[PDB]
């Protein structure tokens, strides 16, 4: 219909902003970009942006929300380490600036990300790779999660990076117990 | 000896500021500190503060050469483990505000610190505790250093900290591959 077409048009403009925000997050810190940057790409004016997004803050939120739903909140039937590999797969191509988001140190992205790791990566990592029990649980939790995040950051700064499977390997052997 | 008297007054003023700077670092962190606050505590004039230190940076500099010379490059006749106990012992007590520098996240301290581990802790840690060329060196090095620094940071953010003995032990039985 004639409302069918206007809808299809508000849906394409919402995506333009979304995609603009991502492309700009490839070159800049979240703290460093401004709504005018976001328009200058989206080609949609100040008034309409604010009709979809209360502020820049809900793009980060939405984005993350999306990025983390695709990484973890999958019921995609695979082995634990296929699951790890897929996660790492996204980082190495910087699927939607996810790498740049992590390397930027944006405190908010680093927070919600560490929290997903706690819910969907740690419990399996624990039960499946750590066999002994002479190291307390909290030290375990902290050493494991933090060394995962740090292995990952280091790999992303690497100009010549190992295959995701090599890194997943060298990490799992480093921590297994 | 009135030039001997003059030197003596210079010296007393200089450490008087240096001590104040350390004191302010116990709570507030480096970036949030001013000449006002240092001189208020050191009970000194702004003109005199400046004939001693170009700025609050040359203080951070000097404080840093001091702490590491002490922590690391000491030719004390101890075994590698005693050595690390002494380093951990400093952070446990916040000796010269050192625990607070680290937890402050200040680029300058952190950068200098890491560089010192790299040079004085990593070589022995890896030789003494790693007996498996199963893993490539660079990966090995990145992983040990980050695990140390973060286990350090983690321990320090603890409400009821564990003993430096338990920490070093759990750390070491964790990387020992
Ligand atoms: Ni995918
Ligand atoms: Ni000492």
């Amino acid at each position: 219909s004639n409302a069918m077409v206007k809808d299809r048009q508000i849906q394409k403009t919402k995506v333009a902003i979304y995609n603009a925000f991502i492309s700009l997050l490839q070159e800049n810190d979240y703290s460093k970009i401004t709504v005018q940057d976001v328009i200058g790409l989206a080609n949609v004016g100040r008034s309409t942006f604010y009709s979809h997004y209360e502020s820049k803050e809900v793009l980060l939120k939405e984005l993350c929300e999306d990025l983390f739903h695709h990484l973890f909140k999958q019921g995609r039937d695979v082995t634990f380490e296929e699951y790890l590999v897929h996660i790492l797969k996204h980082f190495e191509q910087n699927q939607d600036s996810i790498a740049t988001l992590l390397l930027s140190d944006d405190p908010y992205f680093l927070l919600r990300f560490r929290s997903e790791l706690e819910h969907d990566v740690y419990p399996r990592l624990r039960e499946e790779y750590i066999t002994k029990v002479d190291i307390p649980e909290d030290f375990l939790k902290q050493f494991l999660l933090s060394s995962f995040i740090e292995t990952l950051k280091w790999w992303l700064h690497q100009r010549q990076k190992m295959t995701v499977e090599d890194l997943l390997k060298y990490y799992l052997t480093m921590v297994e117990r």
